């Protein structure tokens, strides 16, 4: 299987290296990731200026390239220029920290995998749900096992898998829905040497989902959270109501 | 989009001119076709003798060249010496007459596109389903409209689309599978002036497909037939059984 590995922390990140090396023992792995920190870049793409790539070494077992673009740019470039449109699976990660709730909208890790979903290529965004003490190997090992037990034909079109792995013990797998986890974010105001004020974004997490099958609850219980998501944001319930009211 | 256009009827065929002209209205078109009739040449290529090319005129925006080779040779030449290995799409046609069932194996039109598939370049073979009232403009116009509605990421690697446009009115299009339409060939015997007999190949068509989603049935109904085909001929079903018995 020809696998494309990418991430949003940079090609030199420990999370992507372990993932690539472990996947290289059984598959043909191609790594195309950002040449710098791309966390919180969401699904941004580069259209105003050109993109550049650089061949880098990360293992004699894998073909690697860094690009001046975003995670989504990396997937487009890998697909069209590095892998000759021959990609069997796309894995974006392993990210240091969780990617759950509404945070996935600005997640670079998720965007990489989503670009794959948009092309109907089986894709997975994988994150170690513990920023402080991440377990890249455990997440990678879990993935290798998942690839042997999961049947990707069950994946509907334009659908990818957003995966969050507990850092401690993995007590099992659980298919979940995206939660509404978000933040009470504010700003820390400060003053620069030249007398101009500046702001630092800060925040406290909000976990107020009443539903029992959401992503963070599963992870909280030591269970890997596997959420099938697609690039469609329509609020059907609301749409139906707006119509039965006007038109 | 850098598009390569070829055929099996010769660069002077009305079928290829109409097609190249329309595609140029919004695409960088290059035409590399045979300098002579090449219908029924299948996937033959020129390896025993040299290949020659000749600059030809068709449009002020379209770069054209005829060659002494087959449709397949044309694609190899076009790609390596005319388009600097930069081809986004290959379209072969528009052919005068259908290309469905087993007949696609000896079709020069199909082979032009199949060579592109072998080189892993998105390719399309397009034919007007009526030999006697062909409709080159209709077939070409359908393709232009189809391109605006087709997602090339869904066209697997080494795969091409074999398209047959019915003559007359198009009710719509369908993604079909290759049928087993074929011919019961035979020969009419005749004698030359010098007393030696010769044979003229003739034949009656055989249409005995029980499946409803095959190419010719869609065409008969007034629908464009679109079949995704590739250069892989293994009979998996037969192979499976052979391995079960000779394990
Ligand atoms: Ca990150
Ligand atoms: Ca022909």
């Amino acid at each position: 299987m020809r696998i494309l590995v990418t991430n949003d922390d940079g090609i030199q990140s420990k999370g992507i290296i372990v993932l690539a090396e472990l996947l290289s023992e059984e598959h043909e792995v191609f790594v195309v990731a950002p040449d710098k920190e791309r966390s919180a870049t969401g699904h941004s793409i580069t259209i105003h200026v050109p993109l550049w790539m650089k061949k880098v070494f990360i293992s004699e077992r894998v073909v690697a390239y860094s690009t001046t673009g975003t995670p989504a740019d990396c997937v487009k470039l890998a697909y069209n220029v590095v892998m000759d449109k021959r990609v069997d699976l796309i894995v974006s990660g392993v990210n240091r920290g969780p990617n759950m709730g509404m945070d996935i909208l600005h997640s670079g890790t998720v965007s990489g995998a989503m670009e794959g979903a948009m092309m109907n290529i089986p894709s997975i965004a994988i994150s170690s749900a513990n920023y402080e003490s991440p377990d890249f190997e455990g997440a990678a090992r879990f993935l290798i096992d998942f690839l042997k037990e999961f049947d990707f034909s069950l994946l509907d079109p334009f659908t990818m898998l957003n995966i969050n792995v507990p850092a401690g013990e993995i007590k099992g797998w659980r298919f979940t829905r995206q939660s509404r986890r978000r933040w009470n974010d504010y700003f820390e105001e400060r003053v620069s040497p030249f007398g101009e004020k500046y702001y630092w974004m800060m925040g406290e997490v909000i976990e107020d989902d009443d539903r029992d099958d959401v992503d963070y609850k599963a992870v909280r219980e030591g269970y890997v959270s596997i959420t099938p998501i697609h690039p469609f944001l329509t609020n059907e319930q609301c749409l139906k109501k707006l119509r039965e009211v006007y038109d």
